[PDB]
């Protein structure tokens, strides 16, 4: 309690009996990416919230992702440039130092979203690392003579000292000639004598701003190589040997066969860019009930376990999809093999519900290995087609109804309709396979197929757990710490919104309940920024109390019904034959924990993955559609408001980001921290489209890095928007509108004021006032305000920003 120096780490030995007897708990240590010398260390309920990490010391050389020995302190004894804090209205405008708006434009802008934070009921200080996935890859850049400065582009990572004898051999006299050159390094050591980790040089990537590296990039600091079935002899190629195993006819006997198509209507569901692994049927019983069969590639039936590919799919561990690209989990040979079709007999893993036909009430449930041969094949884009556009008794129309009262008990509201969507919180637990530019998008056809998927999953988790108790390897979904829901819960009550939020139940109802798309979305991103993603898990290391799946409202979960994307399913598959043939299932209980981890750390990265790869995307579609002005505006929903900035969100981007005040050519601001309220003192006149903060002149800004430093009048702006709109026609350059096409990909809609100069329409939107020489805009929770919208190009990921337009403008 008196110096900054790093402690040894505490001996393993002592642990288990130590955190036994209350004195340490374990967590997963989470560093603040706005606040990198901060982290939070979350427990598995073992206490009532998160334990806050001060400082680089009491991190003692932790890493991202640990899990982590914390021992608790008084938080007395551990107890500024922020410009969003937030007695009654008064002076509240704020100049952020320029280390922290460079870092902000970075963290705030790097994402699609924003990250949340916010003395505490805990702190401590990490006593040991208990566990680290090994091998972890960052990609970055590296800079300067005994250590080279690599600065990885996760900002969660510290900088990581590069012996030179690792570096390029002609990098220490023309450092700068590799300034704008991506490598890949790893950490390999970290004493208590250094204050930062040291590390090695694993590739170099290439340009900085090529695209194919762009990608590559994305992939290797997620920890992708996706070279586990590449061939020495010919990289280009995977090696031959890598096929799928046939079944032998003892098994194709005994499995219920579907493949009568006078008896079952089978249609495989395929997905844009992927295979089929997932398919369908509603059959009349003719005894007043229906019957829903739901078909799963047996993907493990194909391998044996322990085996080569095996063993490097489970390295691969999930698959990656980015609109640019996707990386299967599997060998192309399987893709292409196993993929269901018409005609084609696969082998499957079934769960059939038999329904009341009135009620649709499920009556039973059959689980069991089975073969398919599908009637037909439909991509989630045709059942969308005839889902809007066909008869109202169709089939399909039956599917719909099915999914629905599925979906209507799960979340306990028998009215509900499929849509509106949640499909922030469907991202806690599953990735898209088809990827939009719009995080936001859902389709009702996604949505009726993924709410069946919900309910087998959900079958197949009841079963094994019943039948394999402690070695069942589930999924689970932990409910917001106590904290973070109060502070959403006082943002809705702010909004107006009373509804309860004590259970997910009545939580998730009152969200659905809003008529006001915008609202209904800006409260839905509140609610998923105060949760972490679902975690596999191994029952008997978990209190059964806890096996719920929060986002879902569901008691028990496991991931069952993509065996072709993600290898924790290959897990399930091999658990559910047992419990099917009452085989001995003897796996380890250590093992299974240690693979349903590295199942969590390489599914959430490709999370990440995903995302980034969007935002990439997106901001090069965001700059195309700006390409004279250098910036677009658009309407926007303001969603927080703080002392000298206030966040705005635009569901047409998928993107929620935040206006700072020392970015606005304003006089002063002023706060209203009861009504929630800020009042910015704009410079008359002044355009805030092409306005330069003084303080970003300096070399050492961000600014001085840009490389798009064009910007247009916003009544530019306004004219080219508006008179396109009227025309139907596009922003978007013809070269990018044929690969967004080419992908499947949309272009984002403006959000324009449906209202005269171009610039007054917008200008007309915003509640404003003059008193004396004061030129006031009021800013409010909720209220629209338009918004000048750019993505900065420069680092190694572009740099999403946003300010408002001055209403006072000439």
């Amino acid at each position: 309690p008196d110096s900054s120096l790093f402690a040894p780490y505490l001996p393993q030995a002592n642990i288990p009996e130590l955190i036994q007897e209350g004195r340490l708990v374990a967590g997963i240590l989470r560093v603040n990416k706005k606040n990198r010398s901060d982290a939070w260390v979350s427990t598995d309920g073992a206490l009532d919230a998160d334990i806050y990490i001060c400082g680089s010391k009491d991190r003692n050389r932790a890493l991202e992702g640990d899990l982590v020995a914390v021992e608790l302190l008084v938080v007395d004894d551990v107890w500024n440039d922020s410009d969003s804090l937030s007695v009654r209205r008064r002076s509240s405008l704020k100049q952020r130092p320029t280390q922290k708006k460079n870092d902000d434009v970075e963290v705030e802008g790097q994402s699609l979203l924003l990250v949340e934070e916010e003395k505490p009921l805990y702190a401590g200080h990490v006593v040991a690392v208990l566990d680290r996935i090994p091998g972890q890859l960052f990609s970055g850049t590296l800079g300067l003579p005994k250590i080279a400065w690599f600065k990885p582009t996760d900002k969660k990572v510290p900088l990581i000292a590069i012996p030179t004898e690792l570096a390029p051999k002609d990098f220490v006299e023309n450092a700068d000639k590799y300034s704008e050159k991506l490598f890949v390094a790893s950490i390999k050591r970290w004493p208590i004598t250094s204050l930062h980790p040291f590390g090695i040089l694993v590739s170099e990537l290439g340009d900085i701003h090529d695209p194919d590296t762009e990608i590559d990039s994305i992939l290797r600091d997620n920890n992708f190589l996706s070279n586990e079935y590449l061939d020495q002899k010919n990289p280009q190629k995977e090696k031959p040997s890598f096929q799928p195993l046939p079944l032998t006819a003892e098994s194709l006997e005994y499995r219920r066969n579907f493949t009568d198509t006078n008896e079952y209507n089978i249609f495989a569901i395929s997905e844009l860019g992927w295979v089929s692994e997932f398919a369908l049927h509603v059959r009349n019983n003719g005894n007043g009930t229906l019957e829903l069969g739901c078909h799963v590639v047996d993907v493990t039936s194909h391998i044996e376990e322990g085996s080569s590919v095996d063993r490097r799919a489970r390295k691969r561990s999930s698959a990656v999809f980015m609109p640019q690209k996707l990386v299967n989990l599997l060998p192309q040979s399987f893709n292409d093999e196993l993929s269901l079709a018409p005609g084609k007999e696969s082998a499957t893993l079934s769960v059939v519900y038999t329904l009341d036909s009135s009620t649709l009430r499920i009556k039973s449930t059959w689980v069991g290995e089975s073969t398919i041969s599908p009637s037909n094949i439909l991509s989630l884009e045709q059942l969308d087609e005839k889902l809007s556009t066909g008869s109202p008794t169709s089939y399909l129309s039956t599917v719909q109804e099915i999914a629905r009262s599925f979906y209507a008990r799960r979340i306990n509201d028998p009215e509900a309709t499929l849509l509106p969507t949640l499909s922030l919180l469907e991202s806690l637990d599953d990735e898209k396979v088809k990827v939009d530019l719009n995080i936001l998008d859902r389709t009702l056809g996604f949505v009726v197929i993924n709410e069946i998927k919900r309910k087998v999953n959900s079958t197949v988790a009841e079963k094994i757990y019943t039948k394999l108790g402690d070695l069942a390897l589930l999924r689970r979904q932990m409910q917001p710490i106590a904290t973070k829901m109060a502070s959403f819960r006082k943002k809705i009550q702010n909004f107006g919104y009373n509804f309860d939020t004590n259970t997910a139940d009545e939580l998730i109802k009152g969200v659905l309940k809003i008529k006001d798309d915008d609202v209904r979305v800006g409260i839905e991103i509140l609610l998923f920024k105060t949760m972490p993603r679902a975690r596999y898990f191994i029952a008997g290391k978990v209190d059964p109390d806890q096996y719920g799946h929060y986002a879902l409202n569901l008691p028990i979960y496991t991931h069952f019904t993509a065996p072709m994307r993600r290898y924790a399913d290959h897990v399930v598959h091999r658990q559910l034959k047992a419990v099917i043939h009452d085989t001995p299932y003897t796996e380890d209980m250590e093992a299974l924990k240690i693979t349903s981890e590295y199942c969590n750390f390489k599914k959430d990265c490709a999370y990440q993955a995903q995302e980034q790869a969007i935002h990439l995307l997106l901001c090069k579609t965001i700059n195309d559609m700006g390409n004279t002005t250098g910036q677009l505006l658009t309407m926007a929903t303001v969603l927080q408001v703080y002392e000298s900035s206030f966040d705005v969100f635009i569901p047409e981007f998928g993107i929620e980001k935040r206006v700072h005040g020392d970015q606005l050519p304003l006089i002063k601001a002023e706060f209203d921290g009861t009504n929630r309220v800020l009042e910015l003192h704009w410079q008359p006149g002044v355009d805030s489209a092409t306005f330069i903060p003084a303080d970003e002149k300096n070399p050492k800004s961000y600014r001085n890095s840009i490389k798009n430093k064009f910007r247009s009048t916003a009544a530019e702006i306004a004219n080219i928007e508006l008179d396109k709109e009227a025309e139907s026609e596009p922003l978007i350059s013809d070269p990018l509108s044929k690969e967004l096409s080419d992908l499947h990909l949309t272009v984002p809609n403006l959000r324009l004021p449906s209202a005269q100069n171009a610039l007054e329409k917008f200008i007309s939107t915003t509640e404003t006032r003059i008193e004396n020489d004061n030129y006031i805009q009021e800013i409010h929770e909720l209220q629209k305000i338009p918004i000048l919208l750019r993505a900065e190009v420069g680092m190694a990921l572009p740099c999403l920003t946003v300010r408002a337009l001055n209403p006072f403008m000439k």
